[PDB]
């Protein structure tokens, strides 16, 4: 009872290199959708979402970021933040909202990476100082993206070990 | 440039009422394994499953949560929990592993819905007690689960609004 879905979280993985080549707008505007379609604590959809495409923010942030050095490498990086003013799930919120745009980034050919900028007081810093954000808008991470530069297998990471009926 | 991953993310809604009719095992198998393939910060994978099928723990849990009266419509389950000896972004991971079971449950014609444990500590203790968690096992969510009792639209998100290009 295997489908396309299925097939595409399977499928996906982190890919931390890129092709030197852009990615059609159609597909940014698709994975912001697929960001903006997660589930939401109250339906307050806390999520605010910086793309950044601008050469020396993007270099920047790889200097100062101690692992999304691929930063000098993607043309294009979303931001996912979250309203914190607006919710205490933001997030929660925003980590489906990145696993909805790292799904959509893997089923139109493309490759990303979450990098973390929460928990992480400096890199969240980093981020607001390169993007303005105000005070109340948080960076839950950093998801450089391209075309992959080198196609990988995907993790199997199923682990029966994991799985627990009515009791731990 | 759509496909059936990126559909599925945009049909997906959350389903609070279920028919009075089992779940394949083969279904509930498969969700698993969507949630087993999240990404993971570090790789640690740090999640654990809990699959209740118990009537009485279904029902107890959901007299004691406030948010989950459903589960004495559901047969079945599956809790997030997150290892937090083992990652301090259990959380995180957590998230888009739930995230995953609902799309997997979309996929195969099911209603799911995520209902906060955390960050409720009374919320997290009621599942502790009833699945009798290790201290250092935290409980994300309690995922109801069934085939929808009444099929609705799905929610459309989309705010313009909550994409900024380069800088807030
Ligand atoms: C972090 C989080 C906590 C949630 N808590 C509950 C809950 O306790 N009970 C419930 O019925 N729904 C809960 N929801 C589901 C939301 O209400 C739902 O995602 C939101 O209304 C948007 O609707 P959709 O999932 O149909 O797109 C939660 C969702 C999230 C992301
Ligand atoms: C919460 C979180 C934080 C992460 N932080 C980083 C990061 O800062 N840099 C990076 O290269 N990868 C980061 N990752 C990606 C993980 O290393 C990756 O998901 C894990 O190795 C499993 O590999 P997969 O995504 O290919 O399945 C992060 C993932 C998560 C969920
Ligand atoms: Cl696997
Ligand atoms: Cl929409």
């Amino acid at each position: 009872t295997g489908n396309a879905a299925l097939d595409n979280i399977f499928e996906r993985k982190s890919v931390r290199t890129y092709l030197n080549k852009g990615v059609e707008k159609e597909k940014i505007d698709l994975m912001l959708r697929a960001g903006m379609s997660a589930p939401s604590g109250k339906d307050v959809r806390p999520w605010e979402f910086v793309v950044v495409s601008d050469r020396a923010k993007l270099d920047s942030m790889a200097a100062a970021l101690p692992y999304a050095k691929m930063l000098t490498q993607a043309r294009n990086a979303i931001i996912v933040c979250g309203d914190s003013a607006r919710s205490f799930y933001w997030y929660l919120d925003c980590s489906a909202a990145a696993q909805n745009i790292l799904l959509a980034a893997e089923s139109m050919g493309l490759g990303a990476v979450w990098t973390a900028a929460y928990p992480y007081e400096d890199r969240m810093e980093v981020v607001r100082k390169y993007t303005h954000l105000p005070e109340n808008i948080l960076p839950l991470c950093v998801i450089p993206f391209g075309y992959p530069a080198t196609k990988e297998q995907p993790k199997q990471k199923y682990d029966e070990k994991k799985i627990h009926y009515n009791q731990y």
